[PDB]
């Protein structure tokens, strides 16, 4: 529950020390910002606040890696700064069950109205938008962002997150996969020979984009869902030109209309997919930007895609993957679950149970492998006992390294993949052949003889936590 | 919604002709009744009403195979006599979602009070109980039955179905698997050095035992659930001796108490498990029978176990298996489901989808294989396209025979089984080794080339149904 | 040993009651007859005798499903109406060994001469020929039929069964696979610039077509073989126009000549292959029909292809498949064979042995899998112990469901298939790639521990037969 981006940054330095966010002066938008973000992300550095970008006025800032740590996700979710990775999951999972839609609160004034820019004054190049990676088609101002549209017939307002590239001083490309709600709406104003009116937020309260990104059902306005996660409706404004609701204290908004493909498209160069590879460039859907709103010292909220095994700068904890699988395991009557986690979004799913029967391990693997398809590359599935910290790749590895008989525990299944999968050959795709496969890896102590298992040389968790909280100041631990 | 067994039999002959139930005179309780039931069941004969059993008074009857057909399950569920097998599933599945507990209705009079028998008059041998199979430990009067107990502290009343063998003129053995609600309750009166008071119904309205058998949650009195499936609470009576609620128009009730194992057990010979094999004999939990209630011409409702690939005389349609898997496939986001069915309870699960993507088939297989473990022998899983009648073993076979590449479509998975599995070796069990396996068989037309699939030489379903309903009288069809 | 079709129908109602054959009035040749045949066949109804077909004179009849039951095959083979399925096999197998060629008996008069039709009077459309399935290329009067030709040089007369479609009022298409004896002969009269003279029988004594269908060696006139199975030579007539021998009391004969492909072909639409799929339409070999002979109230003997897992209306017992495999198992020194059966012609072969050694089961599987290739789709092979009724799909299933360890007993072999196989992809065929595979499934009680196998809950066979023959009238059983 944040007022705006700045309340969030503050909150971070309140709960974590002034070191938790660090301001960087004189990095360049071209490659340099992105490359810093990527390395800092790998090293779980501070959240980065980029200032005095050469060619740009002071306070014209970029904020990256803003939720690229466990402890950060906890603050953002407003739990104790020191809440465990798996506790966050437990929390998220259970929030899921007790949240009702709380609508946005109208509100009359707000920081978004400090600088409004119309007709000629509309220059997208005014922002210090980075070119995040060599090979991007342009500069992607719209990453951790909101794309807002209103259904004209009902009045549902849908906020989702589509990549937005700067295509000129008044054009912003968006890429929406076929099935996107924004597009569903959009087509109402097309089959009526108007444009589809749209606003697009490119910096603001991260809880809001956390929500924009949530795969909310149709008809359901993800503004409400945000209200749900914070507990009070979000402070909002009729955008002047289009009427659409935008955040009162947002950082930067573009308003205006998006016509049909057949009338104006632009070339939307590649950008990185979630699997850590560049997707395809095409002629994409573009928006004519008619208004720019921005606060003084406007910050862009930047989440450029990284390879998925790097901490994800916009939520390092895999909230959705971990939690939704966990609900499926329960529904699938798997028992004594101690934890569910995902590395690289969903490419290794990990499950920690307490085995009470011979079939538990294989039952959890098949359960996890059969859950609701999402992003359509699946690969590894790993079950382990209740003494493995599955949020700690090292610990999971040691289990894969020391509790797996490869002749018995590795189950390679031959199954199809999806076009998105970087490992499908041109020859295969073209022939409609989607064969890939998955691995079910049973890394559990064998049940028949579990009590006879060699004992781990490692401190128990309680003690680990006694020493941690005792040697708090002194030493990272 | 039946008044009693006799309303049900009537209903059967009303909806199906007087041929649907047939009365059999002069078969013997020893083997002969059972053996007739088994063959008639295989041939989907009439529901059998056994009369003039030698050594027994007229009207002392046995009723078997009472729901051993699709069309019978439909009448019992009170849908059109001619409702399709899969329509029944669709119905059951959806009833599941709209039923609330409707409690039993007290009622003052009823047919159960025509003959009450106390102290010396209590002779279990009075009933023409069959010895259903050679190898049964005795005569099993308690098959399609209700075992009623009341929790003394709360007052929850639990009705479940445990095998009941006649162990003398006043003793009835029951076998309850460790985790049975009756036993949960029972242990309250043991840890208090009283017996556990119990009544046991051995003939009555089959909807009632349909419900007794439903794996209802703890705390939940499956009398209510019966109320749910019929739409009105069930007509019921405080049994005189124990207070427990029993059906007003029931056929035969035994009331009395069951002490702890350590005080009186009996040898409870084998009887057939659901997998079509004899389980183990042991010293079992026994009930001292103190009252016998029975109507004039009392009928025993008999469901002896058959091998599971025979039509199950007590519900030939696999209501629970088919429906609960279907809910899991939905939850697991499998789509365009046309049908789910099970042969031999759950040993082949079959799923009919309409493929819209390369991964559908394997996704449905894994989804089904990971669902909530129940009876703990799993074996085959089969997915097919939307033109297969999966309720017709012949049609499913032809798909397994003509749409499976064995080198690509048969996925043998190595997984553990449970002690109940007749194929686990003594050597394995003793060593705690439960290895068995399952098969995922993709019997779908290959998606990459589906439109090029050879065309089936078989009448479309609409036409099949035009000719069927047109040539109705004339010819079985 | 039947006089003609009518002696056969009679024989059926003599041995089985008047219910065994049922006369159907006012079904239409277009689809309706076929669709009734198919459903009645699935339900093992009566043999169907179709009368008063709209547009057609009375007694112009169609007879289907004429041998679509075990008990029917027994009557046809003239054994006790109640001979077991496997007894029929045992009988067939052993007949095979004691039959010598008994030639046809000349005879002077016969029912075939009641109506002869020449030049203009030749109208094939006169018969109430059904269009058996939607998708057939025309109406297939020639299904359960005889195609008779005489070798001009030697005088061998060959009768085989090729599909015959009505192609006009005086043209009948035949499709002969490359290697067919009729064609072998035919080519003698082509390489001599005459037509090949031919007669084609389309209703008659079913023993005769049983024989026409028998894959008799070259040089061997399958008229003789018929003599062998009945014990007396068959009553026969020089057809007037061509001289060829035809049955004295046949129902319907067409006589005339068939020229070479290059001189007159017709389009021979698809019809159903034995694997339950439509084959390819092509330009086919046609016969110019010059004579029509028919008895008063002439019946067409109709065996339309059904999917192979339906009871085959023309012999539900798989005489040839079951018996010839059985001889191979013997020759392959497999021992204590109790039974061999086939479902869907040959797509699951089943073998029942009495195991006396560790290697028996796998030895029977490989033996069966290596036998003489016939129709060129093979798929499943199943061995079981001597207590399985392998003629009862339910019983075989329960064995596959409860006696197979999938991790040990399922042997998938990678082997090529043939073009006929509906599951081979266009891409594969075109590349000359015939990979498919087969499964060897050992469903035997494991020998090492067989005596410890859980005991079947099912009535022994003797008793099953005591109750069956005791409760004969009373109840189907
Ligand atoms: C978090 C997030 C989600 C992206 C996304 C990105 C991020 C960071 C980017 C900016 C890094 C790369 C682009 N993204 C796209 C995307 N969906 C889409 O169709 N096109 C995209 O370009 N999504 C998915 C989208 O955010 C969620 O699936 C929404 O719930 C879908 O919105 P909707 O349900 O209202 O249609
Ligand atoms: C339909 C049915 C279910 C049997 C059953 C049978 C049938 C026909 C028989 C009579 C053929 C063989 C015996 N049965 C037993 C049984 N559960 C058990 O612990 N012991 C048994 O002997 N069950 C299971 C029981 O009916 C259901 O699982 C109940 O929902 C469990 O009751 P509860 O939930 O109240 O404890
Ligand atoms: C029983 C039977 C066998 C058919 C047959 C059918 C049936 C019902 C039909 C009518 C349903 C479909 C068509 N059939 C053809 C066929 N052989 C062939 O080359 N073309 C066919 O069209 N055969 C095979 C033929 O009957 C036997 O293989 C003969 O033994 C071969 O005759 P021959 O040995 O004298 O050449
Ligand atoms: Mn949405
Ligand atoms: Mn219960
Ligand atoms: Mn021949
Ligand atoms: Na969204
Ligand atoms: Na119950
Ligand atoms: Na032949």
């Amino acid at each position: 529950v944040f007022r705006d981006l700045r309340h969030y940054i503050d909150t971070l330095t309140e709960k974590l020390g002034a070191d938790e966010v660090q301001t960087i002066k004189g990095a360049n938008w071209d490659l340099e910002i992105g490359c810093i973000t990527e390395l800092s992300a790998e090293k779980e550095g501070p959240a980065l606040l980029f200032d005095d970008i050469p060619g740009y006025p002071s306070g014209h800032r970029v904020f990256t890696n803003f939720m690229g740590t466990v402890s950060r996700c906890a603050v953002a979710l407003g739990l104790p700064a020191d809440t465990s990775a798996m506790d966050i999951i437990r929390a998220w999972k259970d929030l899921g069950k007790r949240i009702e839609p709380i609508p946005p609160v109208e509100v009359s004034e707000g920081a978004i109205l400090e600088n409004v820019l119309e007709g000629d004054d509309v220059d997208l190049e005014m922002f210090p938008t980075p070119r995040w990676h060599d090979g991007d088609g342009g500069r992607y101002i719209g990453t951790a962002c909101m794309v807002i549209t209103r259904d004209p017939d009902t009045g549902w307002v849908n906020v989702g997150t589509y990549r937005g590239c700067v295509q000129g001083k008044d054009r912003l490309s968006l890429w929406m996969l076929g099935n996107r709600h924004a597009l569903a709406i959009a087509k109402k104003y097309w089959d009526r020979g108007t444009a589809c009116p749209i606003a697009v937020v490119v910096g603001c309260d991260p809880i809001l984009t956390t929500a924009a990104a949530i795969a909310a059902p149709s008809g359901v306005c993800e503004y409400d869902v945000a209200g749900g996660l914070r507990g009070v409706g979000v402070e909002v404004i009729s955008a002047p030109g289009t009427g659409l609701p935008i955040p009162a204290n947002a950082e930067i908004v573009f308003e205006g209309e998006m016509p049909p493909v057949e009338e104006e498209s632009v070339h939307e160069g590649p950008f990185g997919e979630w699997t850590g590879y560049f997707t395809h460039a095409g002629d994409e859907t573009v928006v004519r930007v008619q208004r720019i709103l921005h606060r003084d010292s406007p910050i862009i909220l930047g989440a450029p895609p990284m390879i998925p095994t790097v901490p994800a700068g916009d939520q390092a904890v895999p909230l959705y993957s971990a939690s939704v699988t966990w609900d499926h395991l329960e529904a699938s009557g798997v028992q004594n679950i101690k934890g569910v986690w995902a590395y690289a979004r969903q490419l290794m799913m990990v499950i920690s149970i307490e085995q009470t029967g011979a079939g538990d391990a294989m039952h959890a693997l098949l359960a996890a492998a059969g859950r609701k398809r999402t992003g359509g590359v699946d690969r590894y599935f790993v079950v382990v006992d209740e003494d493995i910290d599955i949020t700690d790749i090292n610990h999971v590895l040691w289990a894969l390294f020391t509790r797996v008989d490869p002749a018995e525990s590795i189950h390679v299944l031959r199954t199809p993949t999806t076009a998105i999968d970087p490992r499908l050959s041109p020859a295969k795709r073209e022939a409609g052949d989607m064969s890939m496969g998955i691995v079910l890896i049973d890394a559990c102590k064998p049940f028949a003889w579990k009590d006879s298992y060699p004992r781990a040389n490692r401190f128990d968790e309680p003690y680990r936590a006694e020493i941690r909280d005792r040697w708090k100041a002194t030493l990272p631990l």
